[PDB]
């Protein structure tokens, strides 16, 4: 691999526009707070999108009475606590619609351990009325101004009879132009968007978008879900276990729609992938693992030539939807853990963001940039899918250098370093872990660290990195500017032992 | 080696009774204070004891105009802010009476770049008061229970020219006299001791205990400081190197020295080492480095035996007899850097930190140790002293272990992990370093984390362990009480790419 | 009011044994961690009470289908959090045993907004195996040691039809036959007792007395739950209005139940009020007050007369039995408002934890106490239950004193200091108010604080004392240690505009 | 008094712009970080101003042996720390080159307890290089564009024989020139200036302005010190009591030089007032009183109108020129006393911080403001310099106001309330006080809090403020949107004790 001096293109911040949450209600939390602290740390996104804004343990919809009649009562106690801490956490609302609250609901069906309910709402003016006072209440304790920059996405999944009565799709159609035109008329610059669907019925964004064109109904954009896992060859009490496609099938979902809406009558509509992950389950030991880290490397540095952001669905294994869970490590969406262990993806998104904007060169396992200071940043993947024993990757990478020498420094994630969830198996999977287990969990969970100054003959430096199977590797080349001269006498042959 | 699975004698605490610091006055500084939060977090010791308490930055001794006289002006602003902040952190001071504060002072002569003076009072009833005001506000401000438990050295070194005028024997002993009489004065609990010499001179010793006897002093225990390095063979603008003696060495000084006291009037006195390091240089590069963990290591594992407390000089690298350090890594005693960067030696005590009490065996290059929770957990060392670099060590450990699954953690310390200075080398030795450059040294400082589950075959457990060259190790064997037929099901073959 | 200046009895911590808190699953929530560090800064109670440690929130009892059978799961990832966080707090549980996990209930009875099922286990033994199942766990994680300092209480008002099916008496007893038996059969030191019973059916004490004697039933304490309000007379959307009874009616409750247990076959059992505050709706504005805040003061003074301990219902307004609260002061139970605005029951406690171990003095509207260090702490109050108005009452303390010269701290809370319910109405009632307006109600919230020297004559010294309607204040009075001769020449006369 | 309705001037926050500092190297001192931090949480200063950066306890200047000669070592350690906490707190160096690194002095005076040397360079080359080495280093360390917003000043009172050897002027402009030009030579952005005198000697900066036109040298804005109080008419061992001219005086100072610089060759240069107070001692009580409050608050509410910035000297009470502190309240220069008590002064800084940008109405008593949300905040004072007893004004508001109900927020800091140091002298004035008596000042520190609603009369509020002796208020008036006739059937009537 020859690194060329220059790029021309910028490598995108699309990858950590938005991230993905468990139902608004888990962030009143500490423990979700906690994950959220260290995600911005170490990351930090610009977004965080969940379900339950409108769910009753949020509880802003509530019917009261007073006398003889039954009256809407808009209770933001809760929602305001939560974006409160969002806010102070850098992060804002890329907002959700749903789910239907109980005393607006026309029938029971509902979906999840927590019991959205999935239903329309029993009188259409009441959802606008309630749509509207979020809105204003939203504007009325944040500005108008920050709320402008929040995002309005209507319900979620509704091509799927789980999430929306009978996955119909012109009662949805009903729903949506309802919610955007309440939303447009608090305020004509607030972004609104849909139809949130998962994939196999793409027909929906199409017939979204002539319905909206036809109806002149504002969108502003599209969304759409991408997952590869297919359905479970195997369950326990405890975990679905699925066959997974290659990041190829997911990269070909994202060019897949934007061409849909290339085609359509809102041909420059923003696409945000408002989730994705190799599996749509969170009780798939996947994404506890190594594998995962290296799949999603791939994502993460091509995803962003198709959408305008993507959404890692979750941030944390705070998460209820299949009620609370049953051990650490359990399968969950979540890119952190419980107790604050950060998994393998965790540290993938923490290696992306220590590229620059400046894209030397990028291929099918590697991602070259350049940073301001003239330092380069590498990230390297080795997504191996078998079950094989010893699937090494060479890698030789020659990087041109106006310097004489160079300090390196490569992170490394892999089956073996910075990988609780082998450790937690040398354990003896305990499912509620000791404080003593946990903080020797959170020390291995770390990156291997390992660092050299190399000498650059002929403005070149060569770099062989050998890649075991599904690592993910940071690469930092800075400029060594030697201070040693300074040290007049200095001499390590003095010291005893050394040199 | 086949570890006993009885111990009979306990591994004492000694070893983390005291703990050195820079001159008193530096207690102000945020940077002191983050460094000692350190320590106390991952070692814990009980005691503090540095310089300075009554020299003129921390302001104790002024003398003022009243009623046309010179009266003394008590100032007690900084030292109740310095020992508030060591209670804070659980530390208690071991209290040293010096140097000479200026207005008190018969003559000129000082030490270091803070200049303490070095000379008798020009009258010793002010000097006597000084004492008497001093403990006295300590009582009144922290109570007399609390005070009890301190400890009283007075003067320091005064064998040598540089610490006391003309190394006067017989005008130390008077102070001594003068200065003991007024502590008891105050309160007949307190415990007060000396005579603070460094190696070279135990004559100091016996004649201060033959004038303790004979004039009828107050003694609670006896004071001394041990180091092995030589005088300096090269000096340098910035560092002094010296040539080590081995540590066999030091721990004859401790048996000595015990063996003089129980010679004496006063057979059961206390011993404390009041300082010991390898070099008494606060500029010597040795300290910088694994050499010197490795090294630390052996003292740990058996001073107990001879003293009291040995007391590492210092802590921390926040320290000025030398002038403010000139680089990152400089050659300071401490065992933590400026940014709170661990040395190795640091490392050496967070080991021994996880030490039982009940010791199964000890040479001198292993200690093994088992908990009360039943497992064991052994500190080994590699110390090398020769340039060679051939001398990496195999040990054979059989232990009893009436478990059967075994999980076993190991941490390294050595001339790869856990050793910032060597990376230090590696970015050019920036004298000044950036944030981002400290923020690398910190990862790296880390001690590297391996672990692993073994089967017992036969009620023991067979570990080889290779240690590289100056290697300081911890392992720690803990029994598995396995969770996972409870995973009804559970298969990690049915993860994508996995068993 | 004369003083005696010696006391001979002592006034107990028992008025801070224990305090209330809403279900445990809420112990989750930031907000309520930050309430609980509040609480144990300025009060420290011992021992925390709630409901809700078995019901389905905290997630511990589920049935799982392990191939071909139904069996329990019981999972402790909830509990082990929300315990670590009570003992980081220095707080330990007080536990209640309820109320039916659903998976286990014989029919479909709940109570409050969060649904806790009230009917008795469809399996007497599965709620057995899930009581040595929970108490296991509690001592393998914590010890012991830990655990034995714990108390666990067998369900919540059992007399009342809404608190379990029937108010089934019978059933009752076999329930806590069954977990007492369950809880001794893990440990015999573990302390176990009931019934839990509201006002108004005390015969249920004697019939449960005597159910354990006959049976031979473990029981280790009574439990009893104390209130003042007669039922609701008037009710709004929002709230539940109370006429109350006078704090002897409380006080005669107490001094009942204690001579029905002194009559009973078990004499000397402890006594634990398990709940107490004047009104038992959520939803009382009685609660935000300053005559609640006076009313509680003469329980705090007398009631440990008679009990072991009297636990405040509640600590914090974050409880959801009525519903997430619909304003910032909405009748909560809470010592702390929303935000950590303390309300004045919250000083009322915090000037009780002034006073010292030593009564020299009590009546009906004060106490006065005498600490270690010789200083004198009173409470006093000036309820006024009566719609009146300038209801300003006078007292004359005539104090007992050696000093001379005396430092007098006054902290007053009444209808206009410390009191943030007034300023919110001043305020227009903001029910979802702003940052800015909580900055506010929280300044206002602070006691106001008063202070002068007094010379005192003839040991003693004559302090008269204005009380408005309601108030409730702390006055400390202190030794004044003069340094002002120290600062020779000091004369305020030579600053400008000065004496 | 009436308020009009509307504005058009702008009240700027010059009264902001920088405050001064004790000396550079106390900024090491956690208890100055401490205080720093509570000031940029309340007031939020952009630069601070302090001596002493070349001085040697921050030991920037060192002569090394390096072979047979003497060279010049930068050592960077100290400062690195101090300006990385400055920026981590949001406050910007105002650099100030001085003082005279002993080993380049030419003679031996000094001034201040920590002895800064006051004589020129013994080589001006030294000189230039050390500030070219000064300046570089922070521009490596934190980029151009952050230092290109800072400001240099040259010295400090060169006319004062104290603290220039002979005030000689053309010494003086020497250094000033060569300092200068080396601070340009490193980017010739870079905002230099002078002669940062004190008043009395106003031909000095005419002379200077005459000097840099003549010579061609950069000088990028003038600087001077303003101060009101006369010579010492009483010296206490630990005092000077001192009269004080007016705060016109001072005014007339700012004005006065202002129209020096108009008259000059550089008319358009920014005037910065580098230091002000009332007395330029630090140890005349003054400092510590409500006077001194009031006195600063007209300062506040005009200063701006003539100068570019006016630094208050200073943000706290850590400042050695005199020796550490001999009490806690010991007529110091700073806004917050040791322990993070807040003096009198510092509140007048809160309360003008909230302050808006629209003036509406301003005499020599009072300033009210218009905020961008529509309320009004005013400051009102009233300076009594008279000893006399009850010497109480009366202000009477009225106030346009669009609203209709009003809610009133008033805090007052006076000889009664906000006033720590009254309550101090009650206590005995403790030297060295406890813990406990330190929480019980820091509680009487805070300013007094009332509150009301308020009916607005016919588009106008009427206001009477009584203001007692040197007290200072802040009162602000908000609109209520009143929320009470959502409440339905609430009656607080129905309260017990209550309407």
């Amino acid at each position: 691999v020859n690194v060329p001096s220059n790029g021309r293109e910028k490598f995108k911040k699309n990858w950590k526009f938005c991230v993905g949450t468990g139902r608004l209600g888990l962030a009143l939390q500490k423990e979700y707070l906690d994950h959220l602290k260290l995600v911005q740390e170490k990351i930090g996104f610009r977004y965080i999108r969940g379900h339950g804004l409108l769910s009753d343990d949020v509880g802003i919809y509530r019917e009261v009475e007073i006398d003889g009649e039954m009256k809407p009562f808009y209770n933001f106690t809760y929602i305001d606590r939560i974006v409160d801490s969002y806010l102070a956490l850098n992060i804002r609302p890329f907002i959700e619609f749903g789910f239907m609250p109980k005393a607006l609901a026309s029938g029971d069906q509902t979906v999840f351990y927590w019991k959205g309910n999935v239903t329309p709402p029993k009188d259409y003016n009441k959802w606008r009325d309630l749509i509207v006072a979020v809105v204003s209440h939203f504007i009325e304790r944040y500005g108008i101004e920050e709320v402008r920059t929040w995002l309005f996405e209507v319900w979620n999944e509704p091509n799927l009879v789980n999430f929306w009565k009978d996955a119909n799709k012109q009662e949805y159609f009903k729903l949506y132009e309802v919610t955007a035109r309440a939303v447009k008329s608090v305020d004509p610059h607030l972004q609104v968007g849909g139809p949130a669907i998962c994939g196999g019925s793409d027909e929906w964004i199409t017939d979204f978008l002539h319905f909206c064109a036809e109806r002149r109904v504002p969108v502003d954009f599209v969304s759409r879900h991408a997952y590869t896992s297919k359905a479970p060859h195997k369950k326990t009490f405890e975990y679905y276990y699925q066959e997974l496609e290659p990041p190829e099938d997911m990269l070909e979902q994202f060019k897949t729609v934007r061409a849909l809406i290339r085609q359509s009558p809102f041909p420059h509509l923003p696409l945000h992938i408002t989730e994705y992950n190799t599996s749509y389950s969170p009780i798939n030991p996947v994404h506890d693992t190594a594998l995962n880290a290296a799949y999603i490397a791939r994502i993460l540095s091509e995803g962003g030539d198709y959408v305008d952001s993507f959404s890692y669905w979750t941030f944390s294994d705070v998460f209820e939807e299949m009620d609370v869970p049953k051990a650490l490590f359990h399968g969950g969406f979540g890119l952190v853990a419980l107790h604050s262990i950060p998994k393998p993806t965790f540290h993938a998104f923490t290696f992306f963001n220590a590229l620059g904007d400046e894209l030397l060169y990028r291929d099918g396992e590697m991602i070259v940039t350049r940073r301001k200071d003239g330092s380069i940043a590498a990230v390297l993947w080795n997504l191996v899918m078998e079950k094989g024993e010893g699937l090494t990757k060479e890698v030789q990478l020659v990087i041109p250098v106006s310097f004489s020498a160079v300090f390196i420094k490569r992170q490394i994630v892999n089956e073996q370093y910075g990988n609780a969830w082998r450790v937690w198996k040398q354990m003896g999977r305990p499912r509620f872990p000791s404080r003593q287990a946990v903080e020797t969990l959170r020390q291995v969970a770390q990156p291997h660290v390992m660092t050299e100054q190399r000498r650059a003959t002929d403005g070149v430096i060569h770099l062989s990195i050998v890649l075991s199977k599904n690592e993910v590797t940071l690469i930092e080349i800075e400029q060594v500017r030697d201070e040693t001269s300074t040290y007049v006498g200095l001499d390590d042959g003095e010291i005893t032992s050394y040199s």
